[PDB]
């Protein structure tokens, strides 16, 4: 699918809410808060402030508004009254953000109290992974080339690549195509075109690439339990590059790569 400027000016929108909320939950992630209270005020604040609303509630009956996952929790992690932060924890929260019928995907990693030296390197390495495939997108590139850039360097700094969960289009709806893997796959031959609008997330393992799903059907874990981190932006590619819909004032990256001279 390939998005008018009207489609495109209205994820701008919605991408900089997901991106707002973000930026707002930061101060909050602190030692002994509790990941409920945390899913609690970015609902809150998408409601009551922004007056969007979250587009991980209800879907395939997701129970809250964001995704909080802790440690070796890989993603979907349901944020809990009864579990609370503690030092040395890395944790992404996940924001999408439903704004005049349009999507706005984008979640990073925050480090609690003293960090550990790996929980770092891993959070460092995963963004890095997420810029260098931003810094590709441009039309003409083919999203197999995509994910081949993020496993090769990823697993050059010492690490996996979850292989299960990936990209995706997005724009009136959560997820359209197309398929967006952050690793190599035959299965994968699509060219990038202007007005393409999708994410990139990758979920990157400190140990192995498996993972293994709760019983509850959301939580997904590290097979070995090992540290696994993930960053994720929406953007729209350009005519020479792409647009990042999602950046935030810490990202160090400018919201708009373009290829020309
Ligand atoms: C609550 C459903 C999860 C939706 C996540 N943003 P993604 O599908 O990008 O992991
Ligand atoms: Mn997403
Ligand atoms: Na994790």
């Amino acid at each position: 699918s390939i998005k008018t400027p009207e489609d495109i000016e209205k994820m701008r929108v919605a991408g900089r809410l997901a991106a707002e909320v973000l930026e707002m939950i930061e101060p909050y992630v602190k030692p002994g808060v509790s990941t409920g209270e945390l899913d609690r005020i970015c609902n809150d604040y998408i409601v009551n402030e922004q007056h969007a609303v979250s587009a991980c509630l209800g879907y395939h009956g997701y129970p809250k508004s964001v995704c909080i996952s802790i440690n070796e929790v890989v993603c979907h992690g349901i944020p809990d009254d009864a579990k609370l932060l503690k030092d040395g924890d890395i944790v992404n929260i996940d924001v999408t953000v439903i704004k005049d019928g349009f999507h706005g995907d984008t979640s990073k990693m925050f480090i609690v109290g003293k960090p550990t030296i790996m929980g770092e390197r891993l959070c460092r390495i995963t963004q890095e992974s997420l810029y260098l495939a931003l810094r590709m997108v441009k039309p003409g590139i083919n999203l197999r080339e995509i994910g081949a850039a993020i496993q090769k360097f990823v697993e050059a700094e010492g690490f996996s690549v979850v292989r299960e969960y990936c990209g995706h289009g997005i724009g009136r709806g959560f997820h359209e195509e197309p398929q967006v893997l952050h690793y190599d796959s035959r299965e994968t031959n699509v060219v990038l075109k202007p007005g393409m609008t999708f994410t990139i997330e990758p979920m990157v393992n400190a140990g192995k690439k498996e993972i293994r799903t709760m019983k509850d059907g959301w939580t997904v874990k590290t097979k070995d339990r090992s540290l696994s981190a993930q960053y994720e932006h929406t953007i729209v590619v350009t005519d020479n590059g792409c647009e990042i819909l999602t950046l935030r004032k810490d990202d160090t990256i400018p919201a708009i790569i373009s290829h020309d001279e």
